[PDB]
């Protein structure tokens, strides 16, 4: 078995390996790269995404997300305030205030230790979930918004036509901006491409782990768990690194730079928060190993996770059974 510890890889594909998107996600998981739940793909040195991001200030974040968190400084929740929309040039002017700036540090390793140690004591402003692209229309290779769909792979592997889309969507950061504790939507994959700014510091959850991760999940947050048999779809809750290795759950971290790829694989519990102002784009996508994560995949029905369009037709095919109690907390 390849990679049994687990271990994040970092991949450095040439030019040549780098035309074939999903030839390339099965060499990854041919070296055992899945195991770990997340890997890092460095592009090849003759690759861009676009020229330059010049003109980026008037991009809308038409709803910031004020993250509030509640609870300890290892294990809190937080919840989204939305505030008034902002240009991504007022926001980038925010972040660099003095109010939201990033503290003076040594390494990454002492921001870390600041983030984990001072969170939930600010209440940064995120502009997450942003509909649109950043790579040019002539970038070839690696092109979040020209990747094959999670609907045709479904069609290609199950033969059922479905209605629904898949595009990608852009994350505007600031110092402390955090992502919850979650897998994707129908433990799909997700890849992550960093476009400019700050670096981002990854923490994941082997998938053979998961469960074991849930299962510490509902003993830090009781009330969530009694409301919902699957919260961590909600996408609020935090647990620190110290409290993981304290309560024996595997796990890896990793900060992404500028210029580098994340890819999430199948029920890869991941979390992490932004160094400083930065802007990433992140899309879901599907292969044939996905399908059995998709028809196993835990949901929400309380309520609160409320998700896309799409999704809808990934629970009708995949999880008949569970479509008449999920879509009630749809609707
Ligand atoms: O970048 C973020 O805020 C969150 N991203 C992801 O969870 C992802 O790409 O799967
Ligand atoms: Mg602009
Ligand atoms: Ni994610
Ligand atoms: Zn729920």
């Amino acid at each position: 078995a390849q990679n049994p510890n687990c271990n994040i890889m970092i991949f450095h594909p040439t030019k040549e390996e780098f035309n074939d998107f999903d030839k390339y996600i099965a060499y990854m998981e041919s070296q055992g790269a899945h195991r770990a739940g997340l890997a890092k793909i460095i592009p090849p040195k003759e690759w861009k995404a676009r020229e330059t991001y010049d003109n980026i200030s008037e991009i809308l974040i038409a709803t910031p997300l004020q993250q509030v968190a509640s609870g300890r400084a290892g294990v809190f929740t937080q919840y989204h305030k939305k505030k008034k929309a902002m240009t991504v040039g007022e926001y980038r002017h925010l972040a660099n205030s003095k109010k939201y700036q990033t503290p003076p540090h040594q390494n990454f390793e002492d921001l870390e230790r600041k983030y984990w140690k001072n969170r939930i004591y600010n209440s940064p402003i995120y502009g997450a979930d942003i509909s649109g692209s950043l790579f040019d229309e002539n970038t070839k290779q690696w092109n979040l918004g020209h990747l094959g769909t999670i609907q045709d792979l479904l069609e290609k592997e199950c033969g059922v036509v479905i209605e629904g889309v898949n595009t990608p969507y852009l994350y505007f950061g600031m110092w402390k901006t955090t992502f919850a504790w979650h897998t994707e939507d129908m433990d799909l994959y997700s890849i992550n491409y960093l476009h400019l700014g700050e670096p981002k510091t990854w923490y994941v959850v082997p998938p053979e782990h998961g469960q074991r991760l849930e299962r510490l999940a509902r003993e830090l947050f009781p009330g969530s768990s009694r409301g919902c048999g699957a919260f961590l779809r909600h996408k609020v809750a935090l647990i620190s690194p110290t409290v993981l290795k304290e309560n024996g759950i595997p796990f890896n971290r990793i900060t992404q730079e500028a210029g580098e790829f994340m890819v999430t694989f199948p029920y890869g519990y991941h979390a992490g928060f932004n160094h400083g102002f930065n802007c990433a784009e992140a899309i879901n996508f599907a292969t044939p190993r996905w399908i059995d994560y998709g028809k196993m995949a835990s949901q929400c029905s309380c309520g609160e996770a409320r998700v896309t369009f799409s999704m809808d037709a990934f629970v009708r095919i995949l999880q008949p059974e569970r479509y008449d109690l999920w879509k009630r907390g749809q609707d």
